[PDB]
C-alpha cells in the first residue's frame, strides 16, 4: 500500500536552499494538483538511517552517481535528480550493512542470510518491536537502514535493523487538504507543520514526515525546512515512540 | 509577577570552598526575609545564556571587569563583589547568529526573521506541561530570559530548537518550604537537614532529574539559587531528562 | 546478611557461547547442572561500572593480578584466563571511587568516610532511589561503582553510585528451567537464545540493562553480556537506570 523510495522526494512546501533553508507557506504545486485529482494522503515518519532495499532476498544500498561518474558494477537505476538514483548489491567492507542479519557462527558467511532484524508495528498498532523477519518479507520494497554505525544513532536503537518505509503512521498531523474553488480553510502550514513536530507526540521522535499519496507520490520535509534541529539530544527514542 | 536577573544570585544555602558546596546552613538573607514575611516562590534553573527583552528587542547578558571599556548601548544592572564585575546587558552584535536565530523565520524580511517575533517554550494552557510556542516579542519586553538550545552550553536540555524562556516560569513542586528550616519568632525550626532534603529532591523528585537548579524568587525581589554541582551532583545532557517532557 | 550472592571469582556465561563471543541455544553445562540440582535462580539486572566491595568500612576497588606481576600491598586474593581475582583498598589517585562518599568540607579528606551514596530499590519494589547510608550497612558485600566518570555514564546518574550487585530483580525473564530437562524428561521450552534476545530487545527493563547475571542459591552465578546476543551498550542505546521500571 505504500510507495517505494526510487527518485529524489519534493518538499511539502516550497524551500529556497541557501547555501539553511528558508521555508514559505506555498504547498508544492504537484502536492496541490493531486490533492485536488482525489488522491488520498497518508502523512508517514522520516526516519534517520540509510536508503536500502530488499531485492530477491538481498540487501541493496542506495547510491546517487554524479555527472560522469563510474557507474559501479551492479548498479541498477531508478531515478534521475543533477546526479542519478539507483541501487547496488553490498561489497565486502559493508560491514554496518550485513550487521543487520541475524547471526549465525555455524555458516561460512557467519550470517544467517535468509533473516535480518526488523523494528517494526507490534500486533496492536500501539508500539514498535523489533522482530526477526525473513528477508522475503521485504522483497520488492524500499527500507530504511538504523541503528549504532549509522548517522551516529540518534533513534537509540539497540542494534542495527530495517524499517519498511511508511510504517509509521502519523496521528493527528496537519490535514494538509484544508490548505489546498473555494480558499482553502487553513494558510499557515509551516507554522502548523513545525507545531506539530515540536509539541506533538510523535514529532519528537521524528527526523521528519514524508507524504505517500494513492498516485505513488511523496512529498518529504525535514526538521532542517522547519527551523528545527535534529540530533541523539532533540530526538527522542524510536522504540518508545507512540503509535 | 517573577523577579529579574540583573544581579549574581546567592545561594540558599551557606557554601563552603574545597569548587563550591553547599552546607546545612540557610543564606542569613533569606533567614531575614523569610522572618520579614517574605513569600519564596521555588522555580526551575535551566541552563543557557542570560538574555532579556529591553524595549522590543533581545539584549544579551555581558559582565565587565571595572579597569575595562563599556561597549557601546551597554546597561549596567548590578554589581557582583567576590569577583568584582559589573553586571549588565547588550544589544545583540552582527556575530550573535544563534541569538538571532531564536526569531521566528520570516521571507518577507530583507533579513529573513521577523523581528517581533521569537520562538520561545512556556507553560501550557492547563499547566501540566511545557510546549513550544511562537509569540509577539513584545510580550516578553522588559523581562530577563534563558536563551537556550543546540548552539548553548551544548543542549542539556535536548530542546529541538533555539527559543527563549522567562525566568520563574517552571514553578517547582515538592519543593522543601524553607521556612520550615528558619527559627519562626524564636523557636527551634521544624526541620534540620535543608541540604539533605534538597539534594534527595534533586536526585528523587519527578522534576529534579530535569533541571540545572532551583531559584527562589521572593516577593522582595530577593533570589537564591543552588546549582547541581552545590549539591555535588552531576550537570550534563546524559544527566538530564528532556525539559520539553518535564512534569509540571 | 543478604540473600544475594558475591562477585569474588569471574563469572560464566548463562548460554555456551562462539567465536567476538557470540551466545548460542545451548545453557552452561554447570547451569543445567545447578538447576536440575534444585537451586534457586533469581535473574538480576547487569549494571555497567566497575566492581568494588565494602570490607570493614572502607570502599575497595577489584584488581586481577596477571600471572606475571607482583601483589600490591594489602591486596587480598579472592578467586582465579589465568590471573587471580582480588580486591584493593583504594590509593589515594582513584578521585572517583571516592567520589560516591557524602561530601564533608569540614573533615581533613573532604569525605564523610562513613557514608556513601547508593541507589538501590524504595520502600515498595516499584522504582530505583538516590540513598545515603552508612557505609557499614554495605559491609561484606559487592557493589557496581557507577556515575559520569565510569564508561561514559551510560546509565544516565546523576551522581557517582554504589549499587549492590543483584539489588534489581528482573520481571518476565525467560524462567531457565522450562529449558532444561525434568525428570528426564523433554524440557517444555527450546529456544533460550530467542527468548532471551528478544526480552532485551522488547522487555520494559531490558532497554535499561547492559545485561542480565542470575544469582544462585548456591552462590553460582551466571551471566549474558548484550554482547553475547549481539546487541549494542551505550548511552545512546541505553534507557537512564533511575527510570528502569521494577
Ligand atoms: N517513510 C519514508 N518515506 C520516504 N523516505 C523515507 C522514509 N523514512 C525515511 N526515508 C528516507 O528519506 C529519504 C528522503 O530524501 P530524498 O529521497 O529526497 O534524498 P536525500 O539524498 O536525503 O536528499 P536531501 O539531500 O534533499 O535531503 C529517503 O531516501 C529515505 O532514505
Ligand atoms: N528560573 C531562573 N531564575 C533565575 N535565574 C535563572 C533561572 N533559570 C536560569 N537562570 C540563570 O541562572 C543564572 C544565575 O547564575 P548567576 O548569575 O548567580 O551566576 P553563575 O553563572 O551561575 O555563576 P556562579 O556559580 O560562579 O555564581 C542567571 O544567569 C540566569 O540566566
Ligand atoms: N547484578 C550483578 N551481579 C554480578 N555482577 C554484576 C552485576 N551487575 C554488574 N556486575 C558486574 O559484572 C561483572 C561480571 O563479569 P566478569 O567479571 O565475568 O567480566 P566482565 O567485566 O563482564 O567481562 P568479560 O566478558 O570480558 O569477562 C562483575 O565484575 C560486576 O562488576
Amino acid at each position: 500500500k505504500m510507495c517505494e523510495v526510487h527518485d529524489k522526494i519534493s518538499a511539502i512546501l516550497v524551500c529556497a536552499h541557501v547555501k539553511k533553508y528558508l521555508a514559505t507557506n506555498c504547498l508544492n504545486p504537484g502536492l496541490i494538483s493531486a490533492i485536488q485529482a482525489g488522491a488520498r494522503v497518508v502523512p508517514t515518519a522520516m526516519t534517520d538511517g540509510t536508503c536500502c532495499r530488499v531485492f530477491n532476498g538481498k540487501i541493496q544500498k542506495r547510491r546517487d552517481i554524479k555527472p560522469g561518474r563510474e557507474v559501479p558494477e551492479g548498479w541498477i537505476q531508478t531515478g534521475s535528480d543533477g546526479h542519478l538514483i539507483g541501487f547496488m548489491d553490498l561489497e565486502k567492507g559493508d560491514k554496518w550493512h550485513y550487521d543487520c542479519h541475524v547471526k549465525d557462527p555455524s555458516s561460512p558467511s557467519g550470517l544467517d542470510i535468509n533473516k535480518v532484524l526488523c523494528i517494526t508495528t507490534n500486533k496492536a498498532g500501539d508500539a514498535l518491536v523489533y522482530e526477526e523477519v525473513n528477508i522475503a518479507d521485504l522483497n520488492g520494497h524500499t527500507v530504511e537502514l538504523m541503528g549504532p554505525k549509522f548517522q551516529s544513532n540518534p533513534h537509540g536503537l539497540k542494534a542495527h535493523c530495517l524499517m519498511r518505509h511508511g510504517t509509521v503512521k502519523l496521528t493527528d498531523f496537519p490535514d494538509l487538504r484544508d490548505y489546498v474553488g473555494a480558499e482553502p480553510l487553513k494558510e499557515n502550514a509551516l507554522a502548523d507543520i513545525r507545531n506539530w513536530f515540536l509539541n506533538s507526540k510523535q514529532g519528537p521522535h521524528l527526523e521528519g514526515v514524508v507524504l505517500h499519496l494513492d498516485n505513488g507520490e511523496m512529498y518529504k520535509l525535514h526538521r532542517h525546512h522547519l527551523d528545527l534541529e535534529w540530533s541523539a539530544k532533540s530526538a527522542r527514542p524510536l522504540d518508545q515512540i507512540p503509535l
